[PDB]
């Protein structure tokens, strides 16, 4: 989470927190398997809770069940290396 923000480029994190804002629908700071169902439904998918699950769970450092930004940015740090 510290290294995410040093990788990347203000523009990048810029573009990844409008984003991260569009998941965020109740605007509270972290995305619960509710706003990524939605999300990824709007993309034509149909995940089911399970699904949802575990693909927070892999990016879900603090266990909270919810992706906050700098886990956020992680997932996609991890995405460019
Ligand atoms: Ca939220
Ligand atoms: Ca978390």
């Amino acid at each position: 989470q510290a290294e995410a923000r040093a990788f990347l480029s203000e523009e990048m994190i810029a573009e990844f927190k409008a984003a991260f804002d569009m998941f965020d629908a109740d605007g509270g700071g972290d995305i619960s398997t509710k706003e990524l169902g939605t999300v990824m439904r709007m993309l034509g998918q149909n995940p089911t809770k399970e699904e949802l699950d575990a693909i927070i769970e892999e990016v879900d450092e603090d266990g909270s069940g919810t992706i906050d930004f700098e886990e956020f940015l992680v997932m996609m740090v991890r995405q460019m290396k």
